[PDB]
């Protein structure tokens, strides 16, 4: 299948890209270096993840050994929760690019629809333990991504974690300049998101599936949440495809015309989660593998179930 979906800026977006959240600084540098010697071309990133600078290192050292160059990236990131008023925005996308040591993104994604209260902490909280919101909407954070676009500091701004009526309440704002080209939302098989996908396919926005592999690694993972990576129904259809797991895990958002952003820090791993284009999941096997669907998140927090933009209240 081929290797890039057509976003409605014009541009060609890598359907396989690699993870950043939760790669260590120690470890980035290395990761991104190996990704782009086995043929990553997109790159997901975030200033909350605090590893762009070991991100930047990588393009800019592969850059230099003439192994690729600008055009052939694509590289996301995402405006963070305590930057959404419209005076904070641009600042925060130059840090972004500063630290990725980049002119431009390829694309730009307000990371969650809540604002929270500006300041230096990332989750700031009130004494008992809700996440302390802004006073922004919106509206107005998709009008300041815009600008962006308009400056050419992004060439696409879209959206991740917003549901249909959020994403909505975008497409149908007055004076509306540029429409998301993308919404980046958690995906995988206890995850399918059927109608969410339903409805951005529908609009032309092009969903990217994060956490594909169900995020094993996740700060806030109990031992009985359920484990992708070790469903033995998923091992099955593995094993008979002579695949790995997470291979099959991969696979799966791909044929769904969904791009997916697996996460790995290790070289083995991202070399292999790479070699997905060469094999097929049968019609039984998606069938199958969307029979799974549980409506379990990763990413949810309980301390931002009260702010006014919380997304998950809706069914989709
Ligand atoms: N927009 C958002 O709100 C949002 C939220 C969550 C995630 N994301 C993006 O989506 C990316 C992927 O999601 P994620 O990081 O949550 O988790 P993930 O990609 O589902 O899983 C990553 C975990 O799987 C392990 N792993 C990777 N390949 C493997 C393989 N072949 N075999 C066995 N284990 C393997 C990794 O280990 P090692 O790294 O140790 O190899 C790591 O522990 C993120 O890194 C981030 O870029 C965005
Ligand atoms: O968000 C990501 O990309 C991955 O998750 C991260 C990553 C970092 Cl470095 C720190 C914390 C998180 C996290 O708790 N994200 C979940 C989250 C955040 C904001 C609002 C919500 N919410 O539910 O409204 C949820």
């Amino acid at each position: 299948m081929a290797s890039r979906i057509l976003l409605n800026n014009g541009a060609k977006m890598p359907i396989l890209g690699l993870g950043t959240w939760k790669s260590p600084p120690g470890q980035v540098t290395e990761a991104v270096k190996v990704a782009i010697d086995v043929g990553y071309r997109h790159i997901d990133c975030a200033h909350v993840y605090q590893n762009e600078n070991e991100v930047g290192v990588a393009i800019q050292e592969k850059l230099r050994e003439q192994v690729v160059k600008r055009e052939e990236l694509f590289i996301v990131s995402k405006l963070w929760c305590t930057y959404h008023e419209k005076g904070l925005v641009k600042g925060a996308c130059q840090k972004t690019l500063s630290d990725l040591k980049l002119d431009y993104l390829d694309l730009y994604l307000i990371h969650w629809p809540t604002g929270f209260k500006p300041g230096k902490e990332f989750f700031p909280l009130d004494e008992s333990g809700n996440v302390v919101p802004s006073d922004t909407n919106i509206l107005d954070t998709w009008a300041a991504m815009e600008e962006l676009v308009d400056e050419g500091l992004v060439k696409a701004i879209g959206i991740s974690n917003f549901n249909h009526l959020q994403v909505e309440m975008i497409l149908n704002k007055p004076g509306l300049k540029y429409k998301p080209a993308v919404n980046q939302i958690e995906c995988h098989p206890y995850l399918t998101q059927e109608k969410l996908i339903q409805y951005c396919q529908s609009k032309g926005i092009v969903v990217t599936a994060y956490s594909p592999l169900g995020s094993p690694d996740r700060p806030w993972a109990k031992p009985e949440d359920p484990s992708l990576l070790e469903d033995p129904r998923i091992k099955a259809i593995a094993a008979k495809h002579n695949k790995t797991t997470a291979q099959v895990l991969i696979r799966f958002p791909m044929q769904r015309n969904l791009v997916v952003i697996p996460k790995s820090v290790t070289p083995e791993r991202i070399a292999e989660n790479f070699k997905v284009f060469d094999f097929e999941l049968s019609s039984q096997d998606m069938t199958t593998l969307l029979s799974y669907n549980r409506n379990w998140r990763v990413c949810a927090l309980l301390s931002c179930t009260s702010h006014k933009d919380y997304p998950f209240h809706e069914e989709f």
